[PDB]
């Protein structure tokens, strides 16, 4: 019952509202609302609809662009004092409002119930726009997405006179609203109205007890953390440790892998940084655990002259997850300017994409040590759903990830000119992007990068929202348009009306 | 309520929770208990009690030393699922949970109310071992302890018959147990019952809306984070940056001082660390604060030839506490093993002092780039309140902190040696320990080191209680054997009875 909190400029919390996980990119709307209810949120939408005030939603602000932040948004609805995580009794579901964080409900769901569900590996990511979007992360090879457990949500929506409600969209087949349900199980953030509760469980759980709503992870987990100086490495190991990494990765992406719990993430850093870093991990009760780490390492040396410096050590679920997360505060997070770009494979890059990488990270006219990109495992369990049910693109048997993080605005082109020349040269046979092929998944919307609309980075002619959902654009444009007739929630992204 | 959890070693959840900030103390109750309100505590509590079973609390684990996970420990209460944080409109006050972590604390706070207290920098320490030890931090210069906004406290006690109760004690004077809520204004965790709940706020607060119950921090702060390199620092030009860091601190630690608003700290990194480093803050609504940070910064300089690397910037006051506090996850955080020691002063360190300290951090024998002492601003607010009204020592100018922390266990005998000396060595003269005189004041509860007890490090004669409790240790004894008499709660450095 505390009434929402309204913050206007000449209200010191305005300038700290203002600034999100990128400081690139500083909001400056008439007014932020902070609501504690659903009710509340059907309010602060209600007035702005009724002015026709430009109406975006922030959970975690972690958006890779200014979706939320755009000079043209006159009123931000924050949704960080919604954050509660609890069992719902009667949908057999566990309750996340959009305003938690993903490690705040890890440590929730894990502690109190010793389930997970498999979300991604940073602290402050808000639940509102990582799971629309097909949210992933480490247990994705073992456990799907996070789509893979999407009960129901709840969204306030707007109708084409304007009348702001709120409905709840569930995942059975006789639902009249199972067509928002499935928008919202991959369609991203900022599309369809504002997502005020999702329900997470199991579809085949057991019972109704909580311990078997959502999936039990393993354990403990045998945890690798290797890195390869970049004193004295040269184009030919650099190109033949990524080659070894994606062929031992595309030999393993499958359930049928005896070697698919085994988890791993490269990270190739810019010269910079002085090393390429991977940390992985498999759990304690596979078969063979820890000689299936010793084996994966052992090939990935194979034709390497860096001998790269390894730790190794055991730690239960939690801790190993939250070793390898981001954080949420110091200076890697806070008041950081950054880019991010993505893109999926389903077979190896070539001999000379690597080599073009190399000549981008190994480039000494450039000092940016967070500069990187990042080879990611993934398939498994996410590629032997049926993909129609949802609409996340699958098929990616690899993830890779672009990023980099300044402070000085000053340095700003720089910066922007490195990556996107990167990504340009690595893509540079399929127009600068990764058009979905034979090789090319396409990018991932949780990573927009609006440089894909871009003709002069964009040259293949693929339109970016093939990229980024293949052939579900039209069925993503359809719900659009019985949703949000008026087209109220908008971005540089947003499901365009037909 | 959901019923209590029961975690046994059967269950995958005991080695997680076994675990805590501090990896070289690993937990093994029966089991642990994880309550969701005060009455569950209460029976936790009875259980144990009835029993003879030896008893511990933890709420945000980062204890620095084996309080709550000794080995002789039976039963383990984990309060992390208690971490309500609300405006309590009946006493006017913030109500939080003692599992609340103060990260969490400063956000709700913040940008519901735009209020905050005066705690520390790291973001997963909890409410129920902090705030009882006077928790301090950035803003403490300004506004205090955190123990100056303690309205009132709700602990579960057990009487002599074994009965266990719960008492809500404030600091009104008349209270009949103003001594309990006294006893939690510096008496320290562990000691008289478990804490479940704090209410904060200001003494003097205004009404009784919430934006009034507790102070508004600046708005905004200009920032300096600097760092000197080892490879051009000699021993005397350490001795003199040192020096001059601690003669501009001790000019300006009292409320009198136009600098007061200027927090800064000082870290002093072994030689393997590569730089020492330092961070500096000060509203930017105090008169001229841009020229005083210059002024500051020039001072630090003088006499001094290494050069130190600088970037300045403007930050938003919740802003600037996420870039200095140390995160809750990554490498630094997760699997750490540690050793901290604590020693405040209320004059500078002799020219000899800093000569042997220097011979310790470049000691090129040892290789731990976590490895630092710290200097770090204090006083101002601190020191200006009437110091009997509560248990907390004050009078002190500056605060000192040491700490290494490593990952392998097979290192412990020279990190624990290396910490050792340094702090023997600067203490030399007063028989390796801070004993309260002219220039040291003792040491802080809430960085407790069992070594002020080991007779091996402390030759002085000075018991460990009296260091960390000034003159308040036989009080807070009668306070023990009042509210625990039958020594219930207890741990090398308890509060032991009359
Ligand atoms: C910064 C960051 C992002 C990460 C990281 N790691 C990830 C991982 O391991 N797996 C992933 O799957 N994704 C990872 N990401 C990307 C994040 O998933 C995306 O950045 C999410 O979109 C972020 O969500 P959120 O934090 O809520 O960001 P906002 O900026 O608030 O909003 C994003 C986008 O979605 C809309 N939106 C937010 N909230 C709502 C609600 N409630 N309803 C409708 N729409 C909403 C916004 O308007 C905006 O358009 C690791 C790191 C460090
Ligand atoms: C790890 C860490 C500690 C810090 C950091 N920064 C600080 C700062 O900027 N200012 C400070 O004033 N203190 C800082 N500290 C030190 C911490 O204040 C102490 O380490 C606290 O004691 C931590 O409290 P908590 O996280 O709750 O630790 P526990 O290990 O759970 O318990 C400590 C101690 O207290 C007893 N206790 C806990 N809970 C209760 C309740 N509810 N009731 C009674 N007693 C309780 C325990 O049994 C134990 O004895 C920065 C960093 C990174």
């Amino acid at each position: 019952t505390r009434a929402a909190v309204t913050v206007k400029p000449d209200d010191h919390r305005y300038d700290l509202l203002a600034r999100a996980d990128n400081y690139r990119f500083v909001a400056q709307p008439e007014y932020f609302r902070l609501p504690y209810s659903t009710a509340q949120v059907v309010e602060a939408v209600s007035e702005a609809v009724a002015a026709g005030k430009r109406l975006t939603v922030r959970s975690g602000g972690h958006c890779g662009e200014a979706f939320v932040a755009s000079p043209d948004v006159d009123v931000i609805v924050d949704l960080s004092s919604m954050s509660h995580v609890g069992y719902d009794e009667e949908r057999g579901a566990f309750e996340v409002e959009a305003g938690a964080t993903v490690g705040q409900i890890y440590r929730v769901l894990y502690k109190n119930y010793g389930v997970t569900f498999p979300g991604g590996f940073c602290m402050g990511v808000g639940a509102g726009g990582h799971i629309s979007g097909g949210g992933y992360g480490p247990l994705s090879r073992l456990l799907g997405l996070t789509v893979d457990y999407l009960h129901a949500v709840e969204v306030v929506v707007v109708d084409a006179e304007g009348v702001v409600s709120t409905v709840v969209a569930t995942r059975e087949e006789d639902d009249p609203n199972r067509d928002l349900w499935w928008a919202h199980t991959g369609g991203g953030g900022g599309n369809f109205g504002v997502i005020t509760r999702y329900w997470l469980r199991s579809p085949d759980a057991v019972g109704d007890a909580p311990e078997e709503a959502l999936p039990r992870p393993p354990a403990s987990f045998h945890v690798a953390r290797v890195s390869w100086s970049w004193a004295e490495l040269t184009e030919a190991d650099y190109v033949r440790l990524v080659s070894n990494f994606l062929d031992w990765q595309l030999r393993n992406c499958t359930v049928d892998s005896p070697n698919i719990g085994l988890y791993a993430l490269l990270e190739c850093f810019h010269r910079s940084a002085g090393h390429l870093a991977m940390h992985a991990q498999i759990p304690v009760d596979v078969p063979d655990a820890e000689e299936r780490m010793s084996w994966f390492l052992a090939e990935l040396n194979e034709g390497v002259a860096v001998a790269p410096s390894l730790t190794r050590r055991r730690l239960p679920w939690l801790a190993t997850s939250q070793l390898l997360a981001i954080p949420d505060v110091g200076p890697g997070a806070i008041g950081v300017r950054r880019k991010v770009k993505s893109a999926d494979l389903r077979g190896p890059h070539t001999r000379e994409q690597l080599a073009a990488a190399y000549r981008h990270l190994s480039r000494a006219d450039y000092h940016c040590p967070s500069a990187a990109m990042e080879y990611i495992a993934y398939g498994g369990r996410v590629n032997t759903v049926d993909p129609a049910a949802t609409a996340v693109p699958r098929g990616a048997s690899l993830k890779t990830f672009y990023m980099v993080a300044w402070t000085d605005p000053d340095e700003d082109e720089e910066h922007l000119r490195w990556i996107r020349e990167i990504y340009r040269d690595i893509h540079s046979a399929t127009g600068g992007v990764p058009t979905p092929d034979e090789v090319n998944t396409g990018a991932y919307i949780n990573y927009p990068d609006i440089d894909l609309a871009d003709p002069e980075w964009n040259t293949s002619g693929v339109p970016w929202h093939t990229i980024y959902y293949g052939d579900n654009y039209p069925r993503l444009q359809e719900i659009k348009s019985r949703w949000d007739p008026r087209n109220v929630f908008r971005h540089a992204f947003s499901i365009r009306p037909r």
